[PDB]
């Protein structure tokens, strides 16, 4: 599917909805697997950090780490794959362009490529953009194969303001995700017990960014 149909017939209209968007099939499984086979040798590559620290142990060797990750422009070698990803979240946000609330979409981060090691370490609730930091839609790709979360685990919990119920989204392969990444969708990662992979984006909106370079001033010399 084009990604200017999928932009204008879903993904703008859910957006300003519901504020959560699922694109299931968003590549294909030949691109998709390439993806996989990337971010895997990324991995094995050692290019990924330890891990996040969950409990820390006086013996360090005990210590538990939790998800690890590894930032991705997109033009390393052996990441073109990921960098087509990227490009075409790129081309859907560009679709975008407007309509998703009154942002006006001006830049994204690079990508933050994650893994979840599965020993049992997910990621405790939390909000992405809390302090109005610039970034407003989160954007996520999952690229884990049959995934079944009923026997590995690492649902994504979002938990909508001014919702009781909780938006339960599997890490499903080819999965593609967008959310408001500001106070609207607290989110929490569950225990994985298998190893569980996810590229995150985070889009900028220009005045949201525009005020909060501010802060960021402490520049021209005299
Ligand atoms: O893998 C997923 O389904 C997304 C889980 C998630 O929220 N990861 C995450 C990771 C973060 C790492 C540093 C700073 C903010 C962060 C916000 N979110
Ligand atoms: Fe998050």
């Amino acid at each position: 599917l084009p990604a200017l149909k999928l932009a204008l017939e879903y993904i703008v209209p859910c957006m300003n909805k519901h504020g959560i968007c699922v694109v299931d099939d968003f590549l294909g499984k030949e691109t998709g697997q390439q993806i996989g086979d990337e971010v895997r040798a990324l991995h094995d590559t050692g290019k990924f950090t330890d891990g996040q620290l969950v409990s820390q142990k006086s013996d360090s060797s005990k210590d538990i780490r939790g998800d690890k990750i590894t930032w991705i422009e997109g033009k390393e070698p052996g990441c073109e794959t990921i960098g087509l990803l990227m490009s075409s979240m790129d081309d859907l946000i560009r679709h975008c362009n407007g309509k998703l609330g009154s942002y006006k979409i001006n830049g994204r981060t690079k990508a933050m490529v994650a893994c979840y090691p599965g020993n049992g370490t997910g990621y405790v609730r939390h909000v992405d953009n809390p302090n109005g930091d610039g970034r407003c839609v989160t954007c996520i790709y999952y690229l884990n194969k049959d995934w079944d979360a009923k026997v590995s685990g690492g649902i994504l919990r979002i938990f909508p303001e001014g919702k009781a119920q909780f938006a339960d989204i599997e890490p499903k392969f080819d999965r593609l995700l967008f959310f408001w990444s500001d106070r609207r969708n607290p989110h929490e990662v569950q225990p994985a017990y298998a190893t569980r992979y996810a590229i995150t984006v985070w889009y900028f909106d220009a005045d949201e960014r525009a005020r909060a370079k501010v802060k960021y001033l402490t520049r021209v010399e005299l």
